[PDB]
DNA sequence: CCGACCGCGCATCAGC
DNA sequence: GCTGATGCGC
DNA sequence: GTCGG
């Protein structure tokens, strides 16, 4: 964190974007910049420095020149003081409220963490979740607690079939301290990209998890995709663990590596990596890697046998999970 | 100067 | 009910 | 907000 004030001002820059203005593409200038910052592997002097780096641009140098002659931004202080885009803010830290319906809800004059508690019928499930678990889902899991939800999602997923392989993706998988939240990737070998040979195995997992109280509430729910929660048991008068937010994704088992990359991230490895793949004229998904054609559409799945063929399909040297936390 | 900015699953809703 | 757009999320 | 063409 050499560079902490930095970074952490562009990303409250980003997130105002995303929630107050509803600029996505800002937003994603703002995360861009703070990425390649942070992994800038000296203290910063100057924003012409900075604009050296990819992604920094004019405005952005100008604002770190701010940033560095005063330990402020006017900028920012003053979105600060905004009681609107205060308000719209810290509704957005509710999973399930996004900017629209943030933005709806100060309109009607629900703003506080008061206000939502007194108007829960004003929610759908999403939100009344979100709101429940509130500040249980501000809090980071320790690698720790990773470990033994690990345990207890391969153990329960064995119990239902031993065919199944279920893999821990996310940060975890990059080999973080900490965790905001675990991201399950689950295959099963009658689920291919040719047939879907058996019904409900997305169904199985997730009754079984919740019959031995592991998940506790669900989001959102379909065939290939669970969003949820789910909670550690604890012992004998042990103060409960808190409620946890978790990620199932179903994926083609011949589409693992695909599926594996998608799901480790980061979210900005994924968006470099994938817009870097168009460059060199390939789409990159959770599913496959296709050549784009000489107009633009996509082609067929080109072979893949492991991660590193993704990398090597656009010229990438592999990187190691650990190295993707962009 | 300006087009393009990753890709997709589930929930909700409007129109038909 | 279906379809397509939108919101929210990974 | 930034960048390649
Ligand atoms: N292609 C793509 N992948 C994304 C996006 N957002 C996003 O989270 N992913 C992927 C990469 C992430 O590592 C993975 C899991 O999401 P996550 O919110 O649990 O993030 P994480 O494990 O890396 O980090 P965290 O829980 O420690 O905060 O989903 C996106 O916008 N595009
Ligand atoms: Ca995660
Ligand atoms: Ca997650
Ligand atoms: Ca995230």
């Amino acid at each position: 964190t050499l560079n902490g004030g930095i970074t952490d001002m562009l990303t409250e820059l980003a997130n105002f974007e995303k929630n107050v203005s509803q600029a996505i593409h800002k937003y994603n200038a703002y995360r861009k910049a703070a990425s390649v910052i942070a992994k800038y592997p000296h203290k910063i002097k100057s924003g012409a420095e900075a604009k050296k780096l990819p992604g920094v641009g004019t405005k952005i140098a100008e604002k770190i020149d701010e940033f560095l002659a005063t330990g402020k931004l006017r900028k920012l202080e003053k979105i600060r003081q905004d009681d609107t885009s205060s308000s719209i803010n810290f509704l957005t830290r509710v999973s399930g409220i996004g900017p629209s319906a943030a933005r709806k809800f100060v309109d009607e004059g629900i703003k506080t963490l008061e206000d939502l508690r007194k108007n829960e019928d004003k929610l759908n499930h999403h939100q009344r979740i979100g709101l429940k678990y509130f500040g249980d889902f501000e809090k980071r899991i320790p690698r720790e607690e990773m470990l033994q939800m690990q345990d207890i999602v391969l153990n329960e997923v064995k119990k239902v079939d031993s065919e199944y392989i279920a893999t821990v993706c996310g940060s975890f998988r990059r080999g973080a301290e900490s965790s905001g939240d675990m991201d399950v990737l689950l295959t099963h070998p009658s689920f291919t990209s040719e047939s879907t040979k058996q019904p409900k195995l997305l169904h199985q997992v997730v009754e079984q998890l919740q019959k031995v109280h592991f998940i506790t509430d669900t989001l959102s729910k379909g065939e290939t995709k669970f969003m949820g929660v789910c909670q550690l048991p604890s012992k004998n008068d042990e103060k409960e663990y808190p409620h946890r937010r978790i990620d199932i994704r179903l994926i083609p088992k011949d589409q693992y590596y695909c599926g594996v990359l998608y799901f480790t991230g980061s979210d900005i490895f994924n968006k470099n990596m994938r817009a870097h793949a168009l460059e060199k004229g390939f789409t990159i998904n959770e599913y496959t890697i296709r050549p784009l054609g000489v107009t633009g559409v996509a082609g067929e799945p080109l072979p893949v046998d492991s991660e590193k063929d993704i990398f090597d399909y656009i010229q990438w040297k592999y990187r190691e999970p650990k190295d993707r936390s962009e």
